[PDB]
């Protein structure tokens, strides 16, 4: 890594997501460099009391959409500003999505992401690469960024019919190659086909307020997808990963798959986690449209307490935010065609807290498996651990000081995010970073964030992760 | 009905789904006339004394392929044959798939399959049709087979990919549409596009035998399409028929979606009831041949006792054979490629008994189920109950003296069928028919078939029924 | 016996396996004739039903009429019971004979026939309550099934030493039974866990009619359910739970029912009208109008998942566990909740509660109501088809039933005598208009025109096909 | 002279967490360094590992050496057994100190020390059972497990008149465990009704063993794990249900855990090896030795679908129940099933077992595998990571396992005093090359080293995070 002062913690609770202890840790060059007590360093070493509060390891935010074209617009938050709302967060490494258009070059897409985000981000970042289209030429081009761009994750949609939606041959020759190739397939799991007709239903009833938007894309049809994508990804032997799992009814999918021994994942995100799509019927249409996001939000209000319970007894693996923010008037452009509403809500911020309200203070899972599904799994299965995700000597020196007792109300106010709506208004949430380390060096304090402009890292990421890849290797051999 | 002359049955056990009960039955000119004790008929009355025995109505097999073109080729067992079988097995109605080639007329094909069925069938029948491709004009006649020619249920298919197999977006199109118009969507559901794929992988690897068409369709591929087609009919409002079904993870699916509400309905057949597909790994190829069928008979032997389980339960309503069998040289055409074996089995005279012998004798249900998963369930839903599916005045006479005790070994050597192989060849099957009247006649006695070529007349089956459609209604006129 | 001769034309007759237009033509308590231009004598009475349905009345499987309790008797005896009974459209009911624990079986029921004989409207039959187990409990188990016409027993898991009776007992007493052909009841909740509950939410202030439902949360219906389900699997015994109020245990009948076990689920009005919030509300004596055993789930989803359950067959038949007591009687529980007397009404409210929740709203259609309101209680019960069928031979008992009907439950309005309704203020979909109990016309116009003491005793033979067909195929095999 | 220092090279270090390429220095019973061109003393004895998996060693947390019955005693004692457990790769267990009901807990602990203590191979901890229930039981609990290292009682639902106890003792006893912080374990089967249907099964002439499996149909194991997982859920105690034998107790278990409880599920090296079709056999001293509770199943698709759960994490970690008897003693039972004295062996099995039947099959990985066999039960037990993981200051008990390596078991080579073997004849695929110890070579070229009673007692302190962190957020809420 990058050079950084050295820095010594005192009297923390180091919690990992094996188990916790009292020790110090220090910390020279980005790298953690000593764990234990009575550590000889040499004099003058930055000293931080911790006085008993927990120090974990850095989030993974594993969805972000920085900076995204969005026909011919650009979501508000960019590398720069979406960064520092995560490390405010307490997230210290983001993987966004590169998109490119569709019939145009995925590498050429790869590179100009790097760009912004070499350029922007403040902390550590890799990159999905999204399979737009299917042909061989891109086949090619997914072969090299695994071999030599450090990509190893790639998503396909079974949403969006005629723009990105590949068919169930294309995910059968898809699924096979990334399968070979050791990388995840993961997936946008919605009926494209079938939510074509319902919106087109729905606007032929009159209904073109931000209600029709999760009317017309009814959980039944993220299940049925979710489960051909499971069953396509079974029958070709490739690891499966289902983004934004948003209903009851997917993640039971997922949770009956990972029974039966199929190797897949889901990723909650903190919108699922932490709220219900009731608001899609707000009389406010600007906060209505503020929570359109595809999968939407379930209206069954029982939704987050199970999505957090399945989070909790590892039937749901990891979380992520799929940070996709735009402005008011962006939005706008929707106004009497809720298909014209621009997709995607905030979520880095307030994606730890949420976890630890819903999930931690109400006793569903202990501050270890917190590490697991806010850092620990997503460094598994991307095949970053333990470099990210664990508080060991050698790691990345990602880390935060966590308070179990802060209490904060989530506001627009006091956000980092440039959108004026924050879906999670006036929500009280329990448990909150107090400093954030970030490669070694101290990017929250008091309330304050001292970041840097494009000190973040890309972190290659191989293929063939062991704790995905193993179990397919045997079966393979069989 | 036609004429039939009179007839009384004394002694018997009749057995409804809703009840048993002793009384004796008088018949006359196909109908039941009366029903009770010291019926006062006129002298010289044909009389059958049942002895105590059970008197069922007659079998309904929701699902038959007499005489259907396949490829060049023509099932062997036809219409006359075929129902032969049905009636020697306790069956005294069938109905048939019409298929109409992919971009011809369904009417057309209706009126080619009335041709062959009202001059050659036995006993009483209906027909399905098949819609093997879609667009306006096939729609508009959709719509006219129901209006004037007795036509309420239509299959579409999921496998089979650019031969019959339709999109999502036509899915969903045909539901809404056969929905509207009062029909039971019926689906073949198994996903054409994954088969296509590992048909050719299993080629590859050099997997030519018939063990190749079972690993190429393995359970996971019906369950897909079955969860994909519930989940449309679902959106459309429309009722769905799981035809054939065949493993345990479509029937879990079917149970899934009934106790949430849905209007889903599951077809097992005589196959998934009777026996298990570890027969595609015979030695004999001729022998794992003949249990080639789709989607294929699963492996994993705890199957059938499931299916007979789900059946008992009523997650499972009725039950078929989809009788549609090929000669030992027909199917030999496959020998070195399990894709171009043709495609289906035996099982129409075996029906009743398999069931019998797997869920009645077992404990599994008892005689009243039995008789709704055999008759009254499908006449329910086809819309023809209570004229089908019951002893009671009015109905047709249709019924069957049925021994509980008696057992019989399944043997190609003795059944009706023109095939030479039996799938449930060997199998020993407590239950049995000992005499079979049809339009009130005597069809079946003393182990002698008594038919008359072309008796049987079609019966027409009128759109919403009841059973299924009353529940659509209600759920159209709400929010 | 007599009565006068009655007409109904123009009316849809309803069975629960078809429906058809016919004229019914009923004669000294029997229909007589069914179907079009019926030749029958001059001057009968004549009903118009004009298009509107005709059901089989209603049979209401489980009431407490006049039931003695710690001196005291519910306030809805035999005769005011089923005033409310036939106001509703039922026109059947089978009461719970309660002996003291040690006490003889028979010498209650005999005092059971006495009251009932004396004062029912309508007719009706008997459950024997098992309140305790020996030798000579065993005999007069065996006399009341071969001499008196009962072929239904309850035994208590509940209501640890007063009813509850052990496991071993629970073995002897479903081997007896299914040997005898009678159908074995259940109260299902454990006793033992529930006791426990009881004194620790005491000992946390918890006095009011909350800590009655906190005491008794579904877990232990769930886990006395699967326990007797289990036993009676063990020893090839039929198995009927009363009174299923939660998701949880309606989930383990629909479990066992599948697998092919024979078991039976009773839900009642309450559980299938509304849930347990109301527990909670300020008003103490309307909170302690809902305390009950066990509960209604305080969970909102329960009422809408019973209807459904009871739509698809899961669960099969309706009671109402009639039960009701004063407002002063209630009250002397107002301080502890464990001396609040259990029970509430129902018995008026089961058939319009049921059309309202899941055949208005489409769960179930007209037939399959039928079926859920009488059919399935004369099968269980051994009464098919005198009751439940419109059929010629069978009794005449039906509604005319009006599914456009629309009306209030209130307390002003009802026929129980209890100051409250726990359905207060509820607006119902479906009524009936005209009701005929043994062919006389008992509610016509809003009126209600009964004799006391006309209902008979129907005596309920043993081994019903629709029970043990299955059970005696299972005794045979090896 | 003094020590023994120890060197590993070469290895695939195989931890439940990863994988990697280290050597490993040992000294003195702890692990000293881990890494590459590690700086050592002079002539330190050197294994060169070859790529092969050093993995932690295997902790059995479930046996009953040398166990009293009826006046007679298992036959495998806490020496023999403990060799049984170091030639299958296990350097740690876990056995039950039995009471007899109306004795003290405290003086049977104490025995159940001298026993061990004297004889046990390898380190061991303690599980008690609670046979019968009273206030100075109670007393006796609470001393246990402030002052001699135990955190795990074991209640019976099963054994009706000799140890079976009341819905009302299964509340009080998991209130008071969950209180102190101790790991409730039951042996969950309904002893009433299986009282029941023994009487039956005699009284239609079935005394063979196959009247042992049919009068405890895993329906009867079912209910009991219900009922079990129902009180200690509202008695906020965490629950370990033991010797998990079919499918539908472990669905309970699943269920449960996807709910939120805190449930643990055991199964064995017999219901991951073996069906129960053997209680049919012929020969009727083979079907005796099948003989144990609750019994293997009868459904055949039972082994592999307990692999499925253990591999999914719906099941946590394995143990054998090893509690072996003679043909003689199993003989006894001859005209009568309910004479056949209950159990089987396992423990050198276990891990060549799951790895044969979960691992070379793909449902889970080598990672997977060190946690069902060691990580799971050392931070449930409250050991990890002194036990159940290869790292710096932790144990130095370890496996060089060969996952290429093919056996066939059979009581002619197991170490076992008994004459019959349940997995005789089975194939399995995984086997151990050298075992360490306490940082000694106790298994090497198929010759054990082992000195009698070198085992230490290991205690296993209250409240450990991974059971208890979740418990004490309920309470406080
Ligand atoms: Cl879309
Ligand atoms: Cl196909
Ligand atoms: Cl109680
Ligand atoms: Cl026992
Ligand atoms: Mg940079
Ligand atoms: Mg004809
Ligand atoms: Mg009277
Ligand atoms: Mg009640
Ligand atoms: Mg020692």
């Amino acid at each position: 890594s990058m050079t950084s002062d050295r820095l010594l913690i005192k009297g923390g609770r180091i919690v990992n997501d094996d188990q916790s202890f009292y020790a110090d840790i220090y910390m020279e060059d980005g790298l953690i460099k000593q764990i234990g007590d009575n550590l000889i360093v040499p004099g003058g070493v930055k000293t931080i009391e911790a006085n008993g509060k927990m120090v974990i390891p850095g989030g993974i935010d594993v969805h972000t959409h920085y900076q995204m074209p969005y026909k011919g617009m650009t979501t508000v938050d960019d590398f720069f500003q979406g960064t520092k709302a995560a490390l405010a967060g307490g997230t210290t490494m983001i993987i966004d999505h590169v998109v490119p258009e569709p019939e145009s070059s995925l590498t050429e897409a790869y590179e100009k992401w790097r760009e912004w985000a070499d350029g922007k981000s403040c902390c550590d970042y890799a990159l999905h690469v999204d399979i737009t289209h299917w042909n061989d030429s891109v086949k090619q081009e997914v072969q090299n960024l695994i071999k030599d761009k450090g990509v190893n994750s790639f998503m396909v949609y079974m949403a969006y019919k005629d723009l990105y939606q590949v068919s169930n041959t294309e995910l059968y020759e898809i699924f096979t190659c990334l399968g070979e190739l050791g990388a995840i397939a993961q997936v946008h799991a919605e009926n494209g086909d079938i939510i074509a007709q319902e919106q087109t239903r729905m606007l032929e009833m009159g209904i073109t307020g931000p209600e029709g938007h999760v009317l017309s894309r009814p959980e039944e049809l993220e299940a049925e997808a979710v489960f051909r994508a499971i069953t396509i990804a079974s029958q070709t032997n490739c690891p499966l990963y289902v983004t934004k799992v948003m209903s009851k009814s997917a993640a039971d999918l997922i949770s009956q798959a990972r029974k039966k021994g199929n190797v897949v994942f889901g990723e909650p995100i903190t919108a699922s986690l932490g709220i219900d799509g009731t608001h899609y019927w707000s009389k406010n249409w600007a906060k209505a449209a503020a929570f359109v996001t595809s999968p939407p939000l379930s209206p069954d209000p029982t939704t987050p307490d199970y999505i957090n319970s399945l989070l909790a007894s590892g039937d749901l693996q990891l979380s992520g935010s799929a940070h996709c923010t735009f402005s008011t008037a962006q939005k706008a452009i929707g106004k009497d065609n809720f298909t014209a509403i621009p997709e995607g809500t905030n979520g880095v911020e307030e994606r730890m807290s949420v976890i630890w309200d819903k999930a931690v203070a109400t006793g569903k899972m202990d501050e270890n498996q917190f590490v697991a599904v806010t850092s620990t799994n997503a460094a598994k299965i991307f095949n970053l651990y333990p470099r990210k995700g664990r508080i060991s000597v050698g790691s990345d020196s990602d880390l935060v000081i966590w308070d179990p007792d802060a209490v904060k109300i989530v506001s627009a106010k006091n956000h980092q995010s440039a959108a004026e709506y924050n879906i999670f208004e006036g929500m009280e949430l329990r448990g909150a970073p107090l400093v954030v380390i970030c490669q070694g060096k101290i990017m929250l304090e008091d309330g304050n964030l001292h970041v840097t402009q494009g000190a973040g890292r890309f972190i290659p990421c191989s293929p063939f992760s062991d704790y995905v890849y193993k179990r397919i290797k045997a079966r393979r051999k069989m």
